[PDB]
């Protein structure tokens, strides 16, 4: 028990030789998620449900970066098609050691008019769509794998008015973070959760503001902060990091 | 400001000619809930799927007691059903002061072993179910009144295996009820998570272990424990608690 | 099958504190006086335990017993560990026995981190931590098998955006992972111990530095500040009150507490700070 | 649109501490030793700060300079407030700067509520919580534009099944909420304040107390403790070593922190306490 779990010093930070699956790549926090991996060296698969272009524009960005990098169309929504990814998935590069759960939608409403569809809309993408990915990512992850999950600072933010469905949803992933973690660790996968506070995407606009307003260090987040320790948890740095949520807000208050 | 909210003193704690409504009522929990809120001088609507003579059992031991009590049929999973219970309910004792959101099912498996429809069936009634309860409660209940939610010590455990999919749909209430608590208090309506730990039912049944194992207090946790906290809760004693989730698991650590 | 005991009564009977005994430190003003006052209206026998505020303690004393309980008054500064020793003997010879224990007594400390004194990090800790942990050392000793613990915490224990606030928050803070190892080793006597954390309260402390949570505050009316805090704070828009502690803390005392142990319960009316 | 800026660069250099100053108490043994080990690999020059191990600090410091990096011992008693700032100035004179602190100093201790004399609260407190406050306090003052620091704190802090551990557990806690606190104050400064939280990790610490976390243990052979403490406190099936604690430290430490602050991080293999 002695025994060093991999390099020591700056190597253990490597994800050279990698494979990484992001779904919800072709834009947003998935596309930079996709670019960063690529630049630290991973081969990256980029998922999308709508977005074909932008998709193999993620591609094509990854490639000329340096590292290898091919599409897969899949709505997490059906778990068909969720198995049907993961089977592509191994296929492309030979092996998954990197999974990023990021496909989410976003939703707004005072609980009296939240409709049992637009209830149903929210929780199969961003709940029951992660915990499919997350089934799928167990059963094809390399040994040693690393499972990271979208969350939100919404999952424990107390003054967010007329957002129970998209907290609702996102919180859920927290718990699922915790005892994944333990079901999972049999084949030493370590599972996580990375909770964004406002970070500048499309659905971020649905700046001076969020930059005095939720954080202390007066900017805005962006898609690389979140990028960043997306990379930290799937290396070798994150080796003893498994079942917890890592908030990445700047410091915010919500 | 300075105005005292309620009356001072015994009396604050008094349940006395408040009309409760508790859903999946007939057994466990739920049953006790409903026999400790008529106790306590509450007229009791006891909702149930299923155990039909179980429910009209509940409603007769609430009236031998003191406190006249009905019950009304609804599955939770089905909105349409909540939508008529709570017409039902209103005009069965003329208005609706508490709420307590109860209704839930069990399930185990390893992850890599869920199937949709294990998780649809779960997180439709321990999450959607709730959430809708939840809704048609904000709708109905007086201004002052009270939901009070459904949760367990699984939201947050760390060691619970082969249990994602149900401590994933009581996580997800903790953030239902910090969200609704803004929502809801537009109507100065209190929404709190009530999360036990193991307690003597039905579901429990799937002593001495779990008396050493998950409380310091040495004993198994029972309905009544339950129960009283809810009615603090739904009492005067409760105004100034809003957006919680309060623990009721003998000090247990899972 | 033994376990199936139902413990205590069923009904209303299970929120009495009819001819229990309490002490509460720091209970000549605030939230400790109410907490004693309410205590008293529920049927209890008040220790009104004060380092300073003697007059103020002898008219809770005297308030106490108009409503029909009995009460006493004991000094003592939690800040001496020697004072708190001798205040749990000279309590369990007034009534005899203590079932409930209010550990109340506290502090407001406001600062940037950078200005800092070790004195002034010193006085915040040895009455809000220190001091609170001796009283309850103190209070696990005395307390009859089956009593209560109640530890004062505070929203600051958790808040996220409260700026020039790190000694007093960090001091109420400690008092919830104290809540959670007190509860392991107090059960072996059956007590549960648990943490209330309020919310802003007005009181003598919240008057003093109420304006330095609001941001830009230092030049606001009282009455902007009430009004500050009744939107600002909670969603319930209203002001806390001494009393809304007072209530959780009985609940909390009674049988209705019994399952709860180790926990920490928010009191602040819904509020994000 | 002034947002839209890039902090820091894109790739991999984002992980690098290649030409930065850290400084960690504690570092002649344990954690620290392998935080400044750590620290010193990735390109950083290391102050290895201790209050007794002085043979133990010179070889840490030579063992960081055979690496291929500058470092330097500097002694100071954390619980002794002259000795940190005396420590802080003698550090950017040693190297010019300081961009890191990372602290580490931290003593155990183990008994039932019942048995802490005042005494022992004192000496667990005024190293662990009082003196981490007066370290950042310092550091804070120190530090860099864009600096770090990183706080020592425990699973303890949320755990829930630790008896006998209630001063321990506590002088951690309060170390949670100084991080959230201390983060707003530190931003002036965009210097971001995080705290690692560990569970059990093979040090002298370790070996000491760590039959004291094992129900029935005192009678573990040192592989039945390290077997038990591989099954019972993860998932992963394996120990917690002072390398899985100096990865999370250095990547907070490095612009891949960047938007992480007042956190707390825990790295416990996936342990339940
Ligand atoms: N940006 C923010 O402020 C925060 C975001 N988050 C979470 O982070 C994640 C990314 O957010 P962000 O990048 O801002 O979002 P955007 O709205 O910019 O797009 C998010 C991604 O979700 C994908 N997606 C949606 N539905 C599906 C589906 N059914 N199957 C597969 N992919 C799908 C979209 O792909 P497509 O084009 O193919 O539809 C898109 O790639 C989300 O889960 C979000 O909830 C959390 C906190 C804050
Ligand atoms: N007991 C325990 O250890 C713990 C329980 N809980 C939660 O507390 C609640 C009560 O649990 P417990 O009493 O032990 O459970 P039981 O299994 O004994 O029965 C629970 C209740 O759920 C009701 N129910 C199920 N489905 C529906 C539905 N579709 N519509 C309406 N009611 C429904 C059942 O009514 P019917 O007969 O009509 O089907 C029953 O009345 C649950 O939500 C549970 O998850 C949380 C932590 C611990
Ligand atoms: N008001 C608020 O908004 C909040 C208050 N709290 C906590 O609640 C508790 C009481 O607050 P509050 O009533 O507002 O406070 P006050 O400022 O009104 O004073 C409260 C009590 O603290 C007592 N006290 C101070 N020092 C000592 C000491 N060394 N030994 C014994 N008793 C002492 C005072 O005694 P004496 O009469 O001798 O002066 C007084 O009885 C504190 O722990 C506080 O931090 C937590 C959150 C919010
Ligand atoms: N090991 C574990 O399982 C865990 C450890 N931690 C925390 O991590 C930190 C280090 O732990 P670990 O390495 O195991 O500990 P060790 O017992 O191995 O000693 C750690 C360091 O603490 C230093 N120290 C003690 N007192 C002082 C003081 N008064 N002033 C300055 N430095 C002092 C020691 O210095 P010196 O050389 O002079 O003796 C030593 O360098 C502590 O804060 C500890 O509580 C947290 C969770 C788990
Ligand atoms: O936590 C607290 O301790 C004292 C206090 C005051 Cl005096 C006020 Cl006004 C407010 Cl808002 C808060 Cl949150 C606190
Ligand atoms: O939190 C801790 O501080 C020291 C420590 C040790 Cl020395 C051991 Cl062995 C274990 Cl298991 C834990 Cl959780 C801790």
């Amino acid at each position: 028990y002695d025994a060093i779990p991999g390099p020591l010093g700056p190597q253990s930070a490597s994800l050279e030789g990698k494979v990484a699956l992001v779904t919800g790549a072709g834009r947003g926090i998935g596309r930079e998620m996709a670019m960063e991996l690529g630049r630290r060296g991973c081969k990256v698969i980029v998922n999308y449900a709508n977005s074909t272009e932008s998709a193999e524009e993620v591609v094509a960005a990854i490639k000329k970066n340096g590292s290898d990098a091919a599409c897969v169309k899949a709505n997490v929504g059906v778990v068909e098609d969720i198995v049907r990814m993961f089977e592509e998935a191994v296929k492309i590069f030979g092996k998954l050691d990197i999974v990023c759960s990021n496909s989410g939608v976003v939703s707004f409403g005072h609980v009296k008019d939240v409709t049992p569809e637009e209830f149903d809309r929210v929780f199969t993408i961003n709940t029951r769509g992660q915990f499919f990915v997350a089934r799928e990512a167990y059963k094809h992850l390399e040994i040693g794998g690393r499972l990271i999950l979208m969350g939100s600072i919404t999952g424990q933010a107390k003054a967010v008015p007329k957002h129970a469905v998209y907290s609702g949803s996102k919180g859920a992933i927290e718990t699922f973070a915790r005892c994944m973690a333990i079901d999972m660790a049999d084949k030493k996968i370590t599972v996580n959760v990375v909770a964004p506070g406002g970070i500048k995407t499309d659905m971020y606009h649905a700046d001076e503001y969020a930059a005095v307003q939720w954080s202390p260090l007066r900017r805005v987040g962006l898609p690389i902060d979140i990028a960043r320790v997306v990379c930290f948890l799937a290396s070798n740095d994150g080796g003893w990091v498994t079942g917890k949520v890592i908030g990445i807000d700047g410091g915010a208050c919500m």
